[PDB]
């Protein structure tokens, strides 16, 4: 039962997360963890049920939060998993300056991890053809955040962003498993360590640069020397402007 794993826990509701699932934190029972709960409504239950199937597959390979209970009905499903102690790499890097070449150098160890899984073992397509396809569909269905593109594109039109990504197709893909949303607020650090990732459900085949663009964006809020250390860490001296536009552009979209 849902009901006898979630009994004696105080609840609280955190605007936070990457799909629109409403999160519960669920803590403050003594001699017991604390745990998360995710709840997908309608189109978002796919969302969480995407997330459940590949927490289920990653965690064979990198450090993630462990399912504990999952609950799928038509229009509903419910994600219950133990938290990852500590905080996000953006929290520990405004916390802690000075440590922005530490905490920079253990994110692109660990992206080297997930990037060194043989894409054999993956059962998910997370590929260009895939993603374009999504967000032709959500740009269609009106849910592209017009408000929330980068700086360069601030003001554009949707239509615009589409038409203007469309020009630096195509190239060849160098296609690992990868995370899908690779941001600093995914990545967990607890006591100086990064112990874990979150937030897994656009996880699947595709370019590295998928991964590499994401965190290379919100580095960009830091430091210019440390977007350049996430390339160089990661084992890449020459970074391919183009992919990293087209993965830039792409993540407008989500
Ligand atoms: N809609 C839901 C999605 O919203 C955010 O994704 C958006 C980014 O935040 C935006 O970028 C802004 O925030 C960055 C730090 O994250 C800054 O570096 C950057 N300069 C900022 O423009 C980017 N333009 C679009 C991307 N879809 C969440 O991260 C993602 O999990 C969630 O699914
Ligand atoms: C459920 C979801 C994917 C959103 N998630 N979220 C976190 C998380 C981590 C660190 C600080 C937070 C602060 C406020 C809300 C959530 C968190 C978190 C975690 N630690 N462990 C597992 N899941 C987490
Ligand atoms: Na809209």
């Amino acid at each position: 039962n849902l009901d006898a794993d979630l009994y004696g826990y105080r609840w609280a509701r955190d605007n936070v997360g990457q799909s629109g699932a409403t999160i519960y934190r669920l803590y403050g029972k003594p001699n017991a963890p604390e745990l998360f709960l995710k709840h997908g409504k309608g189109s978002v239950a796919n969302d969480v049920t995407d997330e459940m199937v590949r927490l289920n597959w990653l965690t064979a390979f990198m450090p993630l939060p462990t399912i504990k209970h999952f609950i799928r009905t038509p229009d509903d499903a419910w994600l219950l998993t133990t938290a990852i102690p500590g905080k996000t790499a953006f929290q520990v890097l405004e916390e802690y300056p000075d440590s922005g070449e530490n905490i920079v150098d253990a994110l692109a160890v660990f992206l080297r991890r997930l990037h060194s899984i043989p894409v054999c073992n993956c059962p998910f397509n997370s590929d260009r053809v895939f993603r374009l396809a999504q967000a032709q569909s959500r740009m269609n269905n009106g849910l592209v955040d017009a408000s929330d593109f980068d700086d360069e594109r601030n003001g554009w039109p949707v239509e615009q962003v589409w038409k203007e990504m469309h020009k630096l197709l195509p190239f060849s893909p160098d296609s690992v498993v990868t995370h899908g949303d690779f941001s600093l607020d995914n990545l967990i650090f607890d006591e100086g360590k990064l112990i874990g990732c979150i937030d897994v459900g656009r996880v699947g085949i595709a370019d590295r640069y998928q991964d590499l663009a994401i965190l290379w964006n919100c580095l960009g809020e830091f430091s210019p020397s440390l977007q350049k250390r996430l390339f160089q860490k990661y084992g890449i001296d020459n970074p391919d402007m183009n992919k990293l536009q087209f993965h830039l552009m792409l993540d407008e979209f989500f």
